[PDB]
């Protein structure tokens, strides 16, 4: 049983909050939404 929902998204077992850089990878940044605990395969800056 694991209800953290591992990814990068998520803090460590919290869904982080929207509007919220959660990987920022140097190849690649993106933004949590606060809906889910995976970051999306698209940057959020527009």
């Amino acid at each position: 049983a694991m209800d953290c929902t591992t990814g990068p998204c998520c803090r460590q077992c919290k869904l982080k909050p929207a509007g919220t850089t959660c990987w920022k990878t140097s190849v690649s940044s993106h933004y949590c939404t606060g809906r889910s605990c995976e970051c999306p395969s698209y940057p959020g800056n527009g």
